[PDB]
């Protein structure tokens, strides 16, 4: 009952998992008036969301999602929220990872005029209209697929207006990487705030991954830090392992954030492609350190340095892989224009 | 400050200044803010816990946008509601006694029996425009000032309030926002916890004497069964007072006798009490009146107030009759009196 839940939230009592899941389902289904949805989303944030509430909302979104089944896939995706406007590094990293493992990403086009994963993929020529059966086929043939939230999380449209009108960030903004509709059992999860590492790692531990690594990077980004320390949690059935890593532990000097910042999807696309051509080493290094940790989550390397070395071999083959991905699901002529502009 | 910065502020648990809260209330009450954002703000205020400055600013905002008549020498006896007990409309009954000895300016909305509802069952015309309102106070020493007429801007938040279905800041401001600006006030509060908070707010809201009262077991009235905690507020400051029901020279009143299931049932119980046919309802009315009398400095103490309330209650049905005949339908009152006899 929406009314007692709200009173409970107002009193700063944490919800149980099933309480939270039913709450999320009613909201996502559009069964709850906008006024009460706004009330609930604000109350959750001001109370401070608990593990049980994160797990419940995650399971609700997964259950209401349109699904495919690629449990052996990896995803590398973040919560967003840092807003530094840096290159779409997880998208580039997915391309390296697809050479050696199935990859399934998901998400939305960004608001204008930001650059999300969907937008950089589209600038590269990718067709984000991918029905489930096609998605299955695409992953089999090319080890990569992008699953648009519009199609795979279609019920999220029912909370869109409250979310937009509120402006502020809510529980929904930290659920993205925990709600992969391909059921990817391996996950590199970026989190924008150091204070959310603990909540989300503990939540992740009950969301049934084989291995999920949560990363927060200085100066405040949902990625492996190119400037300094990365604070990470390694979650498995064995438990949660604390890890602190500096960029120097990859064998490289700190990358200046200036070099990673982008001003459009195309610019992000150009940066990525130049890194694949060996013409932008700062972005390549950023891509590679993020891939290195993803490789570690897959249990393909024994440490992060080896992952970084191994990513170097993958980046050299990535433009060719990008071409095969886009030729199978997209317009190769858009990739070639980006390549010309990258040369 | 625009609305989105205000919400940011409230989500970060920063208290608003009086003037900020007042300008925030005005925007909300004028209908300038989307319902989703009004919902968010009211919830954040409650999550944060509203401060004195916020209470004062919101109240002043309502006062500003109210339609005003001038009757400060009037007394009001009114509560915030809440607590879950569906009791007889005791402050409205008390108003009828008090109108014998002082002008009374009641105000509020329909609820399932609020003050407006009982009055209408008795036959009162609850919509009284300003000019004739002052007229009826002059003539009968009593008027009810409907929030629908006198707080029209509040129509802009009625939906959000009802849809939220939880108490908000607006639910503690009713007795602080009389459109006639009565300088003497008995203010009911349903929780001990807000007594200090509301009394400190009231102290900055320019009453000559406002008495705030919380009654066990958890109602916005003088306690019929036990202890009443109260704050006497004036220019002199805030005075603490503890008062058992035995201090009125009576025993505990069985709570069940005070509970009501319709507006007509509240009306019958009140009339019966005036006829001397429901002594428990009578006692409930009288202990609350006693405290009103004390606010008006009509009595030296609450025992004296109670005793004098008994004199007043014997004239109250005839007073009720003159009030309703001057503004409403007496044939409804008589139908109730027949149900009561
Ligand atoms: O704002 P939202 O739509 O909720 O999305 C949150 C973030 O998730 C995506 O990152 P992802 O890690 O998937 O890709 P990227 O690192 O390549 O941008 C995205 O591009 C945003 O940065
Ligand atoms: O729910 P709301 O509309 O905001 O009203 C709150 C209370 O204010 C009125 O009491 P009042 O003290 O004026 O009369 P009573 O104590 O005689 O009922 C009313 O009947 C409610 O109990
Ligand atoms: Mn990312
Ligand atoms: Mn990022
Ligand atoms: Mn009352
Ligand atoms: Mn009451």
């Amino acid at each position: 009952n929406i009314n007692e839940i709200l009173k409970k939230l107002i009193n700063k009592s944490d919800l149980e998992i099933n309480e939270a899941e039913e709450l999320a389902k009613a909201i996502i289904r559009g069964e709850v008036p906008e006024i009460l949805v706004s009330a609930i989303l604000v109350a959750l944030r001001m109370k401070g969301e608990s593990k049980n509430e994160i797990v419940g909302f995650a399971r609700a979104m997964r259950e209401l999602a349109i699904k495919i089944d690629v449990p052996n896939a990896i995803d590398t995706a973040g919560t967003g929220g840092g807003g530094l406007g840096t290159v779409n590094v997880s998208t580039a990293s997915a391309i390296l990872l697809s050479l050696v493992n199935p990859v399934a990403k998901h998400g939305n086009r960004a608001v204008s005029g930001k650059s999300g994963s969907a937008d950089v993929l589209e600038a590269l020529g990718y067709n984000i209209i991918v029905p489930p059966e096609r998605a299955k086929e695409l992953v089999n043939k090319t080890n990569f697929v992008f699953l648009s939230a519009q199609y795979y999380h279609p019920a999220m449209k029912n909370v869109a207006n409250v979310r937009k009108t509120l402006g502020i960030r809510t529980i929904f903004n930290i659920l993205g990487p925990l709600t992969n509709p391909a059921n990817a059992k391996y996950q590199l999860m970026g989190v924008f705030s150091k204070d959310h590492l603990d909540l989300l790692s503990k939540s992740a531990y009950e969301l049934d991954f084989n291995k999920i690594i949560l990363v927060y990077g200085e100066p405040g980004i949902d990625e492996v830090s190119p400037i300094g320390n990365t604070f990470m949690k390694i979650v498995s059935k064995r438990g949660i392992e604390e890890v602190k890593l500096n960029v120097t532990d990859f064998g490289i000097s700190p990358i200046p954030i200036e070099k990673l910042i982008v001003n459009s999807a195309e610019d992000s696309a150009i940066k990525i492609v130049r890194a694949f051509l060996g013409k932008d080493e700062h972005v390549a290094e950023f891509i590679k350190i993020n891939t290195a940790v993803a490789l570690f989550a897959l249990d393909r390397v024994g440490d992060f340095r080896e992952g970084y070395e191994y990513a170097d071999h993958l980046i050299e083959k990535s433009l060719d892989k990008l071409n095969e991905i886009i030729s199978m699901n997209g317009d190769v002529t858009k990739l070639k224009t980006i390549v010309v502009k990258s040369s």
